[PDB]
RNA sequence: AGACAGCAUUAUGCUGUCU
RNA sequence: AGACAGCAUUAUGCUGUCU
C-alpha cells in the first residue's frame, strides 16, 4: 500500500459525499451531476482495486478533511 | 441586459471552488498522489474558464461555497 | 504481463449555462 | 449561431497505485 494513494482515495470518497449531498438537495446543475455520476464509478474500480470499503473510506477522508482544515 | 445564470449553474460553481480549495491544501501538505495533482491542474484552469463564462471572480465563489458546504454537512442527518 | 484510476492531445456524439 | 465547462465513445502519448 501507499500512503498518499490510500488517503488520496479517501478524500475523494468524502468530497463525493459531499458532492452527492448537494446533488439530493437538488442544488446542482446537470454537469455536476454527470462528475459525479463518472466519480462514483471511477471510485468502486479505485476501492476494489485497493480492497477497501467505500463506506469506511469516506468516513476517513472525512477525518482526513478536517485536520487539514484544522490546521489553517 | 446581463443576467446571472440560474441557482443551481452558480452553486455547483462555488461547491466545486471550494471542494478545489480542500483539494490544494491537501496537495500543499504533500498528501495526495500525483494522479490527484493531474486532477487538481486540470481543474483549477478549468474553474477560471467557467468563473470567466460566469461573470464571477473565483475566489468569492470559493468563499460562497465553503458557506454552502458547511450548511449542507450541518443539516445532513 | 495483468487490474484499476487519471492527465494530455485527437475524432465523433451529447448535456448544461450564458450571449 | 457563438463562448465556456463537462459527460460519453475513439485514437495516440504519458503519469500513478496494486498483483
Amino acid at each position: 500500500s501507499d500512503s498518499n494513494t490510500i488517503t488520496s482515495f479517501q478524500v475523494d470518497c468524502y468530497l463525493w459525499h459531499i458532492r452527492k449531498l448537494l446533488s439530493m438537495r437538488d442544488m446542482c446543475d446537470a454537469p455536476f451531476d454527470d462528475r459525479l455520476r463518472r466519480d462514483q464509478k471511477a471510485l468502486k474500480g479505485r476501492g476494489s482495486t485497493l480492497g477497501l470499503d467505500l463506506r469506511v473510506a469516506t468516513m476517513e477522508g472525512k477525518k482526513i478533511v478536517e485536520d487539514i482544515l484544522k490546521s489553517e
